[PDB]
């Protein structure tokens, strides 16, 4: 029971939507000893700093592309929880070579700084985009993945943890749908946007991934994937409840978007783990240090699952309706 | 077409590119053919067994900016083959298959544009479709990066284009093979990870070809992915060993039981060909471009909404005799 | 002056770069403006408000040498706007302001000579006279690399210039807005630093307005300080404040009592004109210039020995309703 | 009593002025086991070593740009003082990246290289031209200093405490005013070159600035910029001295020059601290582990000073007439 | 008796011609804890695992020009080997930076990260080509040897120990002589290729080298310049063993290539120790912690040399008969 | 020749430097001279030494890419004598000897070539003929890095040659100089490491000269040595000293008792001509070159099997008296 206080902990992209919000989950049910947040922009930070004039509460203006400050900021530090990324998929398709080297290297850098100041455990923010990705966006974040999973080999002094967490949209996170939706049904507009008529998402709040996240610290080994089992939802009814009676066009999909988001891929449901409310898929690898998945550091104990399982946002056991949704912001 | 062109791939003493420098020497009038990679002992080799004028050897990486900047001044058209593909090993040393196949595509890409390259192809694979396994990945981050790199418009217009296609038949150390010294050592079985496990299959010498016909249509964006057949690898086995036991064991690290050439969610950018697909840019330049007509003049048309290449859902099949004519 | 003309300013997302974007696109014939920032979130809602053909948006830092030299290619212009400008994070992170405000402008320098830029401006600040604080130092340190960059004479004669003015009125989260909140929320009084506290100011699009005129008028080589009158903080509490007490605090970090526009040690060097002064360089470029002669045609006369602009001793201020009239 | 004993003390910049009259002080007055000098040039260097013939001391060539070699060159040091640096005024403007990265980047690596070594105590030399500069070395040094100050945040292992020493003109310092105001009088011309007829500046010698580091070296915490109470002196006096009766030209002001030099900014008074030798310009910033900077290590007491004080060689509280300075070569 | 059982050891270049031999050689004779191989291709990595299914052995890949990636592969290691090279002599001269970064920035990489992890001893290969040389190959390694040797004099924490070991041409090296004279002899061809009619070598095979680098690892104090008094041969025997009753023709002498290959220059013979089966080139430098060569960790004797010594593959007091040669593949 | 052309040497503040800018200034028409080296004390000095409106003051590192690309912008010649050369001091600092030497030489080639110059020469060393001391190694490398360099034919054709020489008379803290402050000082003896001990003697001025007639005849691949007389340090110190004992001494960290100017195993490579001599190049370059002719029609013939230049070897010596006549 609180296996995190008196921690230090670090967390890049802080200042984001995960971010602000896993620092107040944070500061608010833990004792943890201090919380930094590590970004590069002075103005969400020195706003960040007066939304929270939290005396536990640090901030290093940094980038991650940066091994040297990272080193220096990971000083001290028992947990890191690597949020920063840059995730605007159409736009990391025409500035690629950007987006990888923020979420591809920056990703090397964080799990370079994290060995050599010997932090405890690190989870590292995946998306559902990185499982079969189309875009570059999600590739970049399925390199990532692998190099932090990967890590768990390096058995030099300490024995760092690295784990991901790996799930999708967030209800109204800042510019996704809701926000849109927000605006239409609102400043008049006979007309809804839509881009295909089948398009389906898996949908989660700010609050329960960062919940699960915290719960995924209290039982990772080190080399897992956790994946939540949340409901799917498809973008006709997110334009029913967030807009009572009003037509719909249709633009097209936009750049390297997909029809349906995959969790767990079918090629790789042979080492998917099912748990009462999330899954687990083990490192493609062998460490050398093995561990026995099957058995959360929670005692949870986990099922193996069908050797033709494919969890996606379009065959999930459970959905959305239309009025469960206008059931949140 | 290359006749009086300086040409210069990377990874040259591979067995894409061995096959490519042969085939280059042979059927065209290129001026100059340079082979870009780190070995000095297979450049060396390389260099005895093709003792010809044209040729010219640099020793260098593709992690090198500095190396490449020199290595491709005055070249006319590159060929990017440089690449680490052990899936496994890429698992194990994830850093370094991203050092090499994405900051050298970066790498690349930039000597290129400085030396006003005109036509850059660079080889992709089926496993960089919907991929699950870390190489795969890092070629589609590669492939993304050559086809962004055609927004630029400097100097001259140097234009990238992308080649995909899967398995080469008994490419150095593959399936085929090493399966052969199985069903030559007597071996009272044949190793046979699935049953369901299914493949593209092309040669190394239509690969090459077809790298080269791309390379006289392209506009610079395409992804080129040629109509290949499929083939069980229940077959390829009954095939090299007709009488010999299978040992099903397990799939390896980071397989997949059918590749993707063309993914579904990517079908709507697809055009047919009579012998090949072009997968559209997902990303509108600063100049547009019809990939409905190649430079060869030829029309390709839309595909249907959820259509798919991939291994197990093809329609073309090679069966067991019809391995062996290969090797 | 500008019409067909790819201008390119780095922090185009911040509260100079929209306004400035703004009044290019409605003023001028410029081809093409370019923003050169780090942040999707910023330049996506950034493109979605300004709807129009001649933008175009590239995520770069100005950290990477290879990233600017790639975003400058085919640019005529570049305005230089971004930087670390909190003064108390910038004492907290003395290496990243170093970082951003002193090597960015030598990348953003070196990118504009090796792509051929005609013009290029920097924003300075008025904490670079006599700087007491680091932001202030890596600033002044900034404007040395950009005049000292008029000394190269390879393809094109590329002119750096400098401009140099301080606090935005309204500016994106300084004293008036967040002030408003105050009178706004009922505050039983009114945070004070001190009471002899004077300040320059200036207009978010006056500022835009005279480094366009100094764009017109640069020979390359000149600090433009345009003439604005100084204002005491007694004053602006007054102004937002009628009746409410001031909770005379204490000083930040490093901040002065009064800022310094053009320093009494270089009014030697300087030159005086009707709306603005020209602070000459303290170097002689291998091409000696007049900067007595704008390339408006417009006449400066020296200063007399021991002249100084502060922001205490000027003779134009703003009074209490004189402020209201902007924000 | 004689607390620098048995260290091993690596001085930046040795071979210089202030270096190799340092290096003479520490090795006649204390028990310092070994003394290294970091500097780049090999000839400087190996008559440097016949001049001094000693057995403790080492030559390392390397240049401060170099954080891998000063990371090596640092290993083992107790002790580090910073006199590296380009200070050629008019050449700095020239050359600014050069003096940027020498100074700046080069306070940085050594900084950098001192932490990862875990050296006790670090003192950086600084210049009255960093105070209220308008030149760009005084602008590089302003950042140096800053840096330097900035360094006592780390917390990491050992607590490496960072200092600044700052004091203008050194009396006869190579290049410097005297030497060529004794080629004058001496090599025949009836013209002394002078800038302006207000001219001033302040003075002190070599030995004198030496003494004062070191003495800052017993008494700092870290965070400090330790500033000498010398004399202030007019340029024309300094031409009456070291130039019996001779006439005087004026060639103006040179580039970036001041006609007097600041010590102690007026906008920072509130921070000074008096003594009776010496100033204490305290942290702009507030440290995690705070010192109080009127005691310093040598239990001597400081007193506040005016909210209204400038220390400039303008309105010093002494001067020194011609015949003073013909006291000394 | 076994002093290397329990160790790690890593070798650069793993997968050459000496890598492979003197792997099979530490698996086979000692209780060594594990073996890694550092190289780049993954082709000779992923069949010399084949070749071995050794449990073991690791292996990395890696380029001796990435520091970061040395750093990484040594954590942990005991013994180090550096065998990776570039040793094509004409290719070096046509590739000359190439050649540089790998044998001269490569050599410096692996020391530094060899200190870095605390590894106890590392033995670098170098050449004849490397005494007095004319190629660029050899003075890479000259340089090579130089930084080895020159390394042992960082006593910081762990006293990590460098020697070099320096050999020549190996008989049937892939590539070599051997290789071609027996696909001519072979391949019917009236006619022997011939560069000089002059032309010695000094000859060893690859487990002779490879027996001889264990021995020096088990009598190095850290240093020295390991030489085997090994047989000459002039090429024409080599021609006439290796080539029954074949005519000969030539071809002149190739690039930067020499007639005889010095192995201790006259130069520095009186740095020299000679023993009953090797020679030792001491440090033409001194140490802080200097040690005895002539007492080795065996306890084996070493007399001083002739101040006119010159141990050339033209002077030695050994040679090799063409029917020796054919003693041997 | 050098009229109207502009010149920058490395390493210009060095006793080759001076004494090179003093001959250039004086004796051609060359409209620019650039001194590249990092010491501000020794390059105000200079250019007080120098009050010549040709000079032209550059601080820089050899080791700075990006410094000498800048450096080198509008250079027509470009010569190399940046250096580490203090031999023992190169053993003790073995990698800040490789930085310089090694990749400053590859660094001024870099710029050399991007800046399209039109000949460079790089100063070698008889210490690295059949190197035995770090020092000399890495300048076998620097020698290697420039003969090389001549494969390269992008923009213009840049040509790299070496010229190599040994100890040059008095020399700044040599021999000689402080030679004379022992029979000066009444010393009762002379510091003598050996008494077979012999050197090779070329004078200040005739380096210069030698590397100006270098420039003047050379194609690009060449290693120019000059034919000089050898000398017994035996006389040398029964020169300064014609009445003083000798403390015969030891030998230095890595001297050698003879240096090697042509190596028996390059004999083959060379060429005589009538003041000097021609290593020709190890390599074969792109386009052939006659090293037999120089671009003054000079005619050089091959020398004797098994020719070579040692200081032992050499038929022109210099004895006592002949000495003094320099210095
Ligand atoms: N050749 C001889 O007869 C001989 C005689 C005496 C001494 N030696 C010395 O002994 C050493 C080994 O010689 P060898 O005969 O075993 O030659 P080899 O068969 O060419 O082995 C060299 C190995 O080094 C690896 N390598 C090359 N560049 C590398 C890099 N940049 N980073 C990491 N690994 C790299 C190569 O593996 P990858 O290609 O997979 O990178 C190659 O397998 C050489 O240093 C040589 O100087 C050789």
């Amino acid at each position: 029971q609180n296996m995190l206080d008196n921690q230090t902990i670090l967390i890049t992209g802080g200042t984001g939507s995960f971010g602000k919000c896993f620092v107040r989950k944070v500061l608010d049910t833990t004792n943890a000893k201090k919380i930094i947040v590590y970004s590069r922009d002075e103005l969400k930070q020195s706003e960040m700093a007066m939304e929270f004039n939290d005396p536990r509460m640090r901030f290093f203006i940094g980038d991650v592309r940066d091994l040297e400050r990272l080193n220096y900021a990971l000083e001290g530090v028992d947990i890191c929880i690597h949020a920063a990324a840059l995730k605007h998929v159409p736009i990391a398709e025409y500035n690629p070579l950007e987006c990888i080297k923020t979420n591809i290297m920056g990703a090397s850098n964080v799990i370079n700084a994290c060995l050599k100041n010997a932090i405890s455990q690190v989870i590292a923010l995946s998306t559902d985009k990185a499982a079969n990705p189309i875009n570059l966006y999600g590739a970049t974040k399925l390199c990532s993945d692998k190099l932090f999973v990967s890590a768990n080999n390096f058995k030099g002094s300490s024995q760092t943890q690295f784990s991901v967490v790996r799930y999708g949209n967030v209800v109204g996170s800042r510019g996704s749908v809701v926000p849109f939706f927000k605006k239409l049904v609102q400043n008049k507009a006979s007309e809804i946007p839509i881009t295909d008529i089948r398009m389906t998402r898996f949908w989660i709040t700010l609050d329960e991934g960062v919940s699960f996240v915290l719960k995924s610290l209290k039982r990772m080994h080190g080399g897992e994937i956790f994946v939540p089992k949340i409901p799917s939802m498809k973008m006709t009814d997110l334009a029913k409840a967030l807009a009572p009676n009003t037509p719909t066009k249709i633009i097209g999909i936009r750049p390297g978007e997909k029809l349906h988001e995959v969790m767990i891929p079918k090629d790789e449901s042979h080492l998917a783990l099912e748990f009462e409310d999330f899954f687990i898929i083990q490192p493609t690898i062998s460490f050398q240090t093995p561990k026995d998945y099957t058995l959360t550091k929670l005692h949870e104990k986990g099922q193996k699952v069908a050797p033709d399982f494919e969890y996606s946002s379009h065959n999930n056991n459970q959905w959305l309706e239309p009025d469960d949704l206008l059931k949140l912001l």
